């Protein structure tokens, strides 16, 4: 397969390849704040990252991962919408050209800069491979990026980047802290989605956090000198590397607040 975010192989055209792209599920989806409800069935949101293990950061030629150690129990999501335990893998943005455009979900269809996702799987199917064959397979933790201030927790990032602008470059990545990339406030946003990118499978129970991290320019400036090519082919920006907004079709978005 040879999709991207070009006039030629973007999010139009991804359907012809994997027609699920036009799916009862699919993600991102515009929160329409007045419509999504309070629900009090809810449990506690957990985020227990204390043991996480980076291992690598990858240019796959559509986003960069920083790849974390799945093979024991040490950096879980749990409680909200979730049943059982849900394993981090790996987490990745999506930004913009511009700091008006970059956010895949959309709040009262406002773009924020870019959008963090955090990826985890349902440990009851073993490993990530299985729990994309299933429903509640993944659970993906949406954080929204907005420019104003520096994020100190994330400049270890930005300053590794230089070292994997192009696709298939990869660095080792160690002694990562993602808890550097959380808000202040876990009130959150869920409903039932699908990965955002080919194969676009509708495995994910999202959680998109209401505040945003805040950036700085110069931070987002160097994640938009990435490069969509391998080394040695035509230079391409890697910015836009966002999926518009889906048809919500038969769901509902639940709040955990207010
Ligand atoms: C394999 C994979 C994992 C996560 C995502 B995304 O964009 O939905 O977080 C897309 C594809
Ligand atoms: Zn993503």
């Amino acid at each position: 397969h040879h999709w991207g975010y070009g006039k030629h192989n973007g999010p139009e055209h991804w359907h012809k390849d994997f027609p699920i792209a036009k799916g009862e599920r699919q993600s991102p989806v515009d929160i329409d704040t007045h419509t999504a409800k309070y629900d009090p069935s809810l449990k506690p949101l957990s985020v227990s990252y204390d043991q996480a293990t980076s291992l690598r950061i990858l240019n796959n030629g559509h986003a960069f991962n920083v790849e974390f150690d799945d093979s024991q129990d040490k950096a879980v999501l749990k409680g909200g919408p979730l049943d059982g335990t849900y394993r981090l893998i790996q987490f990745h943005f999506h930004w913009g050209s511009l700091d008006g455009q970059g956010s895949e979900h959309t709040v009262d269809k406002k773009k924020y800069a870019a959008e963090l996702h955090l990826v985890h799987w349902n440990t009851k199917y073993g490993d990530f491979g299985k729990a994309v064959q299933q429903p509640d397979g993944l659970a993906v933790l949406g954080i929204f990026l907005k420019v104003g201030s520096a994020k100190p927790g994330l400049q270890k990032v930005v300053d590794v980047l230089d070292s994997i602008k192009t696709k298939g470059k990869s660095a080792d990545f160690t002694n990562f802290d993602p808890r550097g990339l959380l808000p202040e406030s876990l009130d959150y946003w869920t409903y039932p989605g699908s990965l955002t990118t080919p194969p676009l499978l509708e495995c994910v129970t999202w959680i998109v956090l209401k505040e945003p991290i805040s950036v700085s320019s110069e931070q987002v400036l160097k994640f938009r000198k990435l490069n969509f090519n391998g080394e040695g082919e035509p230079e391409e920006l890697m910015v836009d590397n966002w999926r518009p907004a889906q048809p919500l079709k038969n769901r509902q978005i639940k709040a955990s607040f207010k």
